[PDB]
């Protein structure tokens, strides 16, 4: 009671008071505080130890005491445990020992992950997509978030949007900055719960490709001998050619302008093509073009011309 142990007890505040280490904190020094209770004491010393390392302190007249600690210390501290104790002294000299422990979190950092969409439907920017507005989309995973920036620069000018609720994301993009860059990185950042800030990235890769490619197109003789008769111009004429090379395919249309009048047909299979003409038509009008349209996977189109001459008698 003068000659008896002291009887106390010791406390620790939580670290950092949230109990929880960032990268910030784990970088530098951290204060950590608690109090001794029980039994009257002039003085005392507590003693920490953490990742192996100790460190020890006064004990304020309040009882309570504060400790400088390295952040790294924390951080490794492989069972995210501080192991305290403390020994106080009163003025008729008694002492009193106690223990404690206090547990805490590390969170130095988080992941963010984020995909690109495909450029338009097929990936490909065409002709017609690179003169338009052109939406650029994906998603962001694992913890980035709601509200997260989204950015990315394309050929050279910068585009920003925001994480959505459900963590898509899409931004407006104008076709000739796609047309000119067909690789570029986009990324998202933000700030974890503990404050970490995190960035994730990727790679959005396309093909460029605005135009196709004419082929050949002929027109053969208008009859054997390359002339319209009486006769043949009373009747129906089949007026033929062919149709190959560049993008030009079977099913391709041929159109025919003769003597104001519209004539169409498509390419078959050999590359040939045939349609009917009123000799009256080609009676009238001694030269015409054959036009051939065609298109490439991209969607592109082209016409491919072939020109015509003939007589009559
Ligand atoms: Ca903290
Ligand atoms: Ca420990
Ligand atoms: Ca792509
Ligand atoms: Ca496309
Ligand atoms: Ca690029
Ligand atoms: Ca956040
Ligand atoms: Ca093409
Ligand atoms: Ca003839
Ligand atoms: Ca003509
Ligand atoms: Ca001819």
């Amino acid at each position: 009671l003068n000659q008896s142990p002291l009887l106390i007890n010791l406390d620790i505040d939580p670290v950092t008071g949230d109990s929880v280490i960032n990268a910030a904190e784990a970088g530098g020094t951290v204060t950590l505080t608690g109090v001794v209770n029980g039994d009257v004491f002039s003085s005392g010393v507590v003693t920490l130890v953490i990742n192996g390392v100790t460190y020890s302190t006064n004990v304020n007249p309040n009882g309570t005491w504060s400790v400088s600690v390295a952040g790294s210390d924390l951080s490794a501290d492989s069972d995210r445990i501080v192991d305290a104790s403390v020994v106080v002294t009163n003025g008729a000299g008694q002492q009193g020992t106690a223990d404690s422990t206090e547990s805490f979190i590390v969170k130095t950092s988080s992941r963010a992950t984020i995909r690109v969409n495909s450029i338009t439907s097929d990936d490909v920017v065409n002709a017609e997509e690179s003169n338009s507005t052109i939406t650029v989309s994906g998603r962001v995973g694992l913890d980035a978030s709601a509200g997260d920036t989204v950015s990315m620069t394309i050929n050279g000018t910068l585009y920003t949007t925001v994480v959505l609720a459900n963590k898509t994301w899409s931004v407006g993009v104008s076709g000739s900055d796609l047309a000119q860059d067909n690789s570029f990185q986009v990324s998202v950042t933000g700030q974890d719960s503990a404050g970490n800030p995190y960035a994730g990235t990727t790679t959005s890769t396309h093909t460029v490709d605005t135009s196709a490619d004419a082929g050949t197109v002929t027109v053969n003789a208008i009859t054997s001998d390359d002339v319209i008769n009486a006769s043949e111009a009373a009747g129906t004429v089949a007026v033929s050619g062919t149709a190959t090379g560049g993008d030009i395919a079977e099913g391709d249309t041929v159109t025919l302008e003769i003597n104001g009048e519209t004539y169409t047909t498509t390419v078959d299979a050999n590359g040939e093509w045939s349609v009917d003409v009123a000799g009256s038509d080609l009676a009238a009008d001694t030269a015409f073009d054959a036009v051939v349209t065609s298109s490439d996977a991209a969607g592109n189109t082209v016409d491919t011309t072939g020109s015509s001459t003939h007589t009559v008698d």
